[PDB]
């Protein structure tokens, strides 16, 4: 997947998002080293939680 800076991601101007970001799940084009920062958790423990949660975070993060 292609990745992108956190500014860039946090941008909540839709129509300025890079094509290659999905929208509702701006957290899988974070690299790993960035999703790691922004989260402090593991890819598949952020995805396994409830949906809820995920969002609730990544409203915080700037990432909803």
């Amino acid at each position: 997947l292609e990745t992108f800076p956190l500014d860039v991601l946090v941008n909540t101007a839709a129509e300025d998002l890079p094509r290659g970001v999905d929208p509702s799940r701006k957290e899988n084009h974070l690299s790993d080293e960035d999703f790691k920062a922004v989260f402090g958790m593991t890819r598949s423990a952020f995805a396994n939680g409830p949906l809820w949660k995920q969002q609730n975070l990544k409203k915080e993060k700037g990432l909803f």
